[PDB]
């Protein structure tokens, strides 16, 4: 009897909404704090999102001796995307501080990553400065150690970020 | 045997109600900031919504030096409707500073987007003053990111909205 | 067999109180703040309820430079009705201060509405009074704007009313 | 099959808890305050409840200059009755002040109604002085606005009740 | 088929449990307040219970100006009884003060009661000193009201009960 | 069918654990409080439980004019046993004070008891001295009342134990 | 019909998993708490389980006139095992003060236990010297009683364990 | 009737999610916290986890006299891993101190184990500092016990590891 087909329904919906509750509840974010002791003031330009979004403004300034904080997390809802972008300030000297941050949803296939790099000039971050820093540029993995780098132009990193989906990335950027 | 219709509507009102909860969890929300550094006094008009609502008033005085905050947030309800509007305040030199945000329901089909004007003379927020903003004066993304533009009569906008259905639009106006 | 029809009554049931709890749920509210900067002293008549009620002693005194505050709400339980009504004050030069506010419950087919008048000598509110102000005396929309307009007595009034189901309605009275 | 009444009952006994729960939720109740300006010192005698109880002492003494706080509610349970009654207090020159209130359950029937009469001697309150103060003395409607009277014996009353069921009655007491 | 018979149990053991725990949250209690402005010390003998019970120790001493708390309330489970009983108290000439008190489960049947009397010499309270001031001693009513009554030995009482299952009894004894 | 077995299994499963948790539930407990006027140190043995248990020390040390606190508790889980025992101190006399006391689970067959004793020498309390306190040597009831008593060795005892499941036990030792 | 099965198993899943999660809640677990009175400095080895663990650090260091606390319980989960060990600690005369603990799952067959002795050098605790503690010297039933005992090395004991499932360990070690 | 297969699903269905529910809930953890009174500074390069993850920053410098507080804890989800890793510091003198705990998913097949190292060179926690500390090199047990160890270079250790899976790893590295 079509009886068996109200119950398969039933049970098929179960099974939907179950599956879907839980993929609601994975989160994937992201704490970034990044120290400036790089002798100039940092200006925000944006962060280019590759996945992911955030709830907050980016800080507009940073001056010596200060410290930015930002944050981000995956999109809400039974997505399986994560957290995943570029931020860029531009820097006092003209040139622009670009930070990475990867944050993914499958850890099967892959895994937490950031980068610090100094670009020449005012750059937006974008898909292209985002392949850039995350395919072509050596990034560090977020393998739970500290990870030193010249910069450039005076200027080192020296920065952590953690394994987990919670993940946090603090840098230092200091004069070489 | 008709037991199999009664279930039938059963289940069918058990689908209902699961998806409209849903419906009526999703939040589409827009706080507003604006600092006046303008060098004149704004004095509050209108909120034209073209979708959504707010539950608060809408700051009748802003002085120079000060900032003006207001929100709004989509209707209640199991609608797919954001919220998405028009802010007017008058100047003191005579003409309208005009604020549009755009939060919408489908993120699918659209996108956060604002945009600030300055119309001469005072002009009340309305479906066409929305309508030229939107889709006729080059308005910005909400992008995650800064960004600054003249807006003649001797002030400057300097802006920032995120890319979320958590929405936060932040603008500096400042004399040019 | 008649099997169906306990299911039939035991579904129609569950249908039933869903719908009761629902409507149940629907909250239409309204904060009245009204500024006295009139020059004179309020007394308190009166509050007509059209629809709804309040759960509060309406203030009997105001001063110069005062504030009044009063608020009320739709009918306790499952009806479909709003609050609407008018508050009515005495003015210590013989007449009457009068405010209408409406929100209703059904959205589909009205909206929220204000109006302010001074009418001459000491008239409580009624059902005369709230027709007058909400279908022949021009009222104003809950259209999240600011609306100014002269009284007369060497009076003018300047009011905000936004669009939800949450409502306030903000007066300032000030001497023309 | 006798199946079906099994169903039946069961249909039938939640039906019945549905119902009573619900009616159990109904709240009727007065908050009472009475400001005694009278010149002479309030005595408390009793309170008649025509419909519920009170949970709290009466106060016994009231002085000149200070007010006096009750209050009372429908009794527990499913029933379907409200809170409804007469407070009597003996006054320092001889006679009795009594003050009437009615909150009822079915607000299709009735409404909200209160009363204030000054009796000559010592009068305990009872269902006599009830349907005095109810049906015979023109009580005064719950009906959202203030309400004067002189009450004799060099005195006067002015008091304001709300329309809902969580009803306050406000009443002051001040040489006429 | 036996099928139905399990059924009618698990209907009937629903039934069951859900009258058990309502008759289980009937709740009765009383609050016992006596001010002893007698001149002479009170010292405790002991609560005879009718019906119910307490949780606290009869405070042992009461000085003149002090007052004495204790308090009661019905046996716990879905038992139909409720709190019922003389409070004995020797004074410092010899004699007892006694202090009935009723508060039954059934108010259809029976209403809150009280009663003070001073019996010469020590007497504790017992069921034939409860039969004596519920059955033929006019005891007060739990009324709402406030009642006076001489006690012979220089002193009289002042006492007031409400009339609800949340019971309380406050008692005034002083110098006649 | 052997389908209305695995039924009755279910339900009588129900029934079961229903019976259990309520079981679970019944709370037999006792605060004992005892007050050091002896003139002499007291120094604690144990505790010989009958019924029940504790889950605290036994204070070893309770000198002139100090007071002793312990309690206990029935047996956790469904058990129907109640709190029933007696706590032996060595006074500096060389004799033992002991004290009964017993708060039982079934208020059907059982009440509420306690005593207080003073052994010559040493002796821990047990089965013996248990069966004595409270078959052989006269012990108060816990019947909401002071008692008085001697108890030799120029010591008095003077007790007081409530009635209910919620039991208290509070004893001064004074010198006669 | 298999039917039948199908529900077998079912009720069969629920009864394992109320007593799983039933053998989860019992809880066995001991505070320990001992006082060093012994005029030396006690320096810790370590914890012999038998039967449980613990979550905390064991204190490493405990002077004259200084109380060391630690505690343990059982493994978490539905196995029906207690906690039971021995706690080690050298002195500054070169001995061990050992400690032995038994909190058994199954009241039915055990008891609480406890235990003190002084070895001789420098012996950490394991499963001999819970052995000999526990089977071969003379130990102290949890029996909620005081027992003192000469330890040998100018040292003795008197300690004091309650006899249920929260149990709790106070030994004091004097100089003899 | 495949009714029966539906049921059999659905059956299977609640069975899964209550299995992987459970193995949700199940937490495996390590708390770390190492005193450094080495005479030299301490900064940090990496944690090499085995098993499991961490949500903080590793603390990059640590003065003498000064806490490293570290923590990390099992991947989220119903998977049947641990937590397990060492962690590497570099040291002033050119050198790099190492240590490896851990703790388990399975204690079946497993146990809680830590390790203290001191290797010359900088040298990064890996896969293969983890294979040395753990089978290589006499890694201590976490068995509620202390356990001191020379690491040559004018050092030694001595630490705690408690049994449980809520494990803490108490470290101090003194000047030998
Ligand atoms: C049934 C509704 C389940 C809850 C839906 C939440 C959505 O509002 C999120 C919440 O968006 P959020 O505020 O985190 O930021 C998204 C903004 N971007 C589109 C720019 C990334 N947006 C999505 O794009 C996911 C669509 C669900 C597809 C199954
Ligand atoms: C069928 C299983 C294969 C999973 C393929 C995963 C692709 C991911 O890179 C992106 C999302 O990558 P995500 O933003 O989380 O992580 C960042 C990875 N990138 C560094 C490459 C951007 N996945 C999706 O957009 C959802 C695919 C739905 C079918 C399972
Ligand atoms: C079942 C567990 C096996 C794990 C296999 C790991 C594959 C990963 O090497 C990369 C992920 O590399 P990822 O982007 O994290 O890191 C590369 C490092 N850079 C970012 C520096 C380039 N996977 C992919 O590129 C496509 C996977 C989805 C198609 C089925
Ligand atoms: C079904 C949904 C289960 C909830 C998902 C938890 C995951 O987000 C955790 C998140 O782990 P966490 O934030 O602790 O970081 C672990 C990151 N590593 C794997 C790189 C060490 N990662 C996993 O690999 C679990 C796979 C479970 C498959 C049923
Ligand atoms: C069914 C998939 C296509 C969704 C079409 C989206 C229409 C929206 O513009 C408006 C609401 O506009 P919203 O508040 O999302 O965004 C503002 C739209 N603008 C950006 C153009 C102003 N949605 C509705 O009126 C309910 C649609 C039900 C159709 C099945
Ligand atoms: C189902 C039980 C829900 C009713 C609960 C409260 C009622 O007292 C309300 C709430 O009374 P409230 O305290 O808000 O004030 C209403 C008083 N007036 C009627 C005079 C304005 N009054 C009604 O008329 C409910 C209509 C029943 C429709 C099925
Ligand atoms: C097709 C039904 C649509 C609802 C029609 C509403 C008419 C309203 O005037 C009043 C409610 O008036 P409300 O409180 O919304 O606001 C007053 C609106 N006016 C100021 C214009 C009178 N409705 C009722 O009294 C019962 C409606 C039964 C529908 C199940
Ligand atoms: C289908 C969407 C309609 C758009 C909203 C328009 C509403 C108006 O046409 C009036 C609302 O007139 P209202 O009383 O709000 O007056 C508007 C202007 N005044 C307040 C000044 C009179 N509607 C009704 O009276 C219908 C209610 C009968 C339901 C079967
Ligand atoms: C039965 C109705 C339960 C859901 C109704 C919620 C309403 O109170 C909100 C109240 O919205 P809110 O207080 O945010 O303000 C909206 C006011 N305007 C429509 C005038 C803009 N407005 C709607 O238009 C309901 C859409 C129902 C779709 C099934
Ligand atoms: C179908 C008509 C039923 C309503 C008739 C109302 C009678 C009321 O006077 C009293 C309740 O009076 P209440 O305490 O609310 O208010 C006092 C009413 N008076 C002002 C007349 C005294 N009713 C009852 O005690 C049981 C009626 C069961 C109705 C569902
Ligand atoms: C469905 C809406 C129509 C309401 C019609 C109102 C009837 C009421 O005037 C009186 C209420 O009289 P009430 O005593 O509140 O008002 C008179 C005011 N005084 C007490 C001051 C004289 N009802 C009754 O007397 C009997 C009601 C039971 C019928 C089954
Ligand atoms: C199934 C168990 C339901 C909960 C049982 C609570 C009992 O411990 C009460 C609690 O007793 P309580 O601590 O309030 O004081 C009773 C003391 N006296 C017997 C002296 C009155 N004692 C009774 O005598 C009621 C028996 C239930 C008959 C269906
Ligand atoms: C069948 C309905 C008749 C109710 C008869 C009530 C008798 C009560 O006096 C006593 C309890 O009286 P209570 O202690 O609550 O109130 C005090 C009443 N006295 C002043 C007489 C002690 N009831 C019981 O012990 C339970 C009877 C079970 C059959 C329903
Ligand atoms: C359905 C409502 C009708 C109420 C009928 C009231 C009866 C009461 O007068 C007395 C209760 O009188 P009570 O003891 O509260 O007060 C008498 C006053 N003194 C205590 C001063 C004697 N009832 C009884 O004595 C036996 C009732 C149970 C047998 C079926
Ligand atoms: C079914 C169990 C319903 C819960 C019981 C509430 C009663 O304890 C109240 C307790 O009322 P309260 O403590 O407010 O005091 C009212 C006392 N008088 C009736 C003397 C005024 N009294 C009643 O008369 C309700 C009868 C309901 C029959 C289903
Ligand atoms: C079945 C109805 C008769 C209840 C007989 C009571 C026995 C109690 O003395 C003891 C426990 O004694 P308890 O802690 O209540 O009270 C102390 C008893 N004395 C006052 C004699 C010391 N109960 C049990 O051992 C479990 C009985 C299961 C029989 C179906
Ligand atoms: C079903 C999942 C419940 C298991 C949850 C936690 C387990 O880690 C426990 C709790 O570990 P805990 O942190 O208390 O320390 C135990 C460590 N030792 C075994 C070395 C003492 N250890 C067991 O051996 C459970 C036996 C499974 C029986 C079906
Ligand atoms: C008929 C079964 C009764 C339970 C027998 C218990 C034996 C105990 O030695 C240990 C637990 O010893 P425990 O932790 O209670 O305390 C130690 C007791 N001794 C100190 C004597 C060893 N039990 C187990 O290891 C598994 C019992 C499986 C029952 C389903
Ligand atoms: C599966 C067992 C779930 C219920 C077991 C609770 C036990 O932990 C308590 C723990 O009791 P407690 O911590 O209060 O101390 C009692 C210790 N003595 C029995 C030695 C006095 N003691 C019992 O004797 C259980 C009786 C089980 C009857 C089905
Ligand atoms: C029937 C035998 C199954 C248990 C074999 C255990 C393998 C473990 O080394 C690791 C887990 O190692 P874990 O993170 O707990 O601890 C590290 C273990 N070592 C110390 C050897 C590295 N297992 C897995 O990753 C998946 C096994 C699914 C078993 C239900
Ligand atoms: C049912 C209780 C019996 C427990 C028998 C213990 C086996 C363990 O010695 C070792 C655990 O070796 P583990 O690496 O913890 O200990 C050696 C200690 N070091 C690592 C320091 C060398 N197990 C394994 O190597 C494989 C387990 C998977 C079999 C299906």
């Amino acid at each position: 009897v079509a009886g068996a087909v109200i119950d398969g329904a039933g049970l098929g919906f179960d099974v939907l909404k179950t599956v879907l509750e839980a993929l609601g509840n994975v989160k994937r974010k992201i704490a970034v704090g990044i120290d400036n002791e790089s002798g100039k003031t940092w200006t925000a330009m944006n962060t280019y999102f590759r996945s992911g979004t955030s709830d907050i403004v980016l800080p507009h300034k940073v001056a010596h001796g200060k410290a930015l904080l930002y944050n981000g997390q995956k999109n809400r809802g039974p997505v399986a995307t994560g957290v995943v972008g570029v931020i860029a300030y531009s820097m006092s000297d003209g040139n622009t501080l670009a930070v990475l941050f990867s944050v993914p949803y499958d850890y099967n296939w892959y895994s937490n990553w950031w980068n610090v790099r100094v670009y020449k000039g005012q750059k937006r971050a974008d898909q292209r400065m985002y392949e850039e820093l995350y395919y072509h540029r050596s990034p560090f993995r977020g393998d739970n150690g500290w990870h030193s780098r010249g910069l450039g132009y005076g200027l080192k990193s020296r920065g952590f970020m953690n394994s987990s989906g919670h993940a946090i990335l603090e840098i230092h950027v200091t004069k070489a």
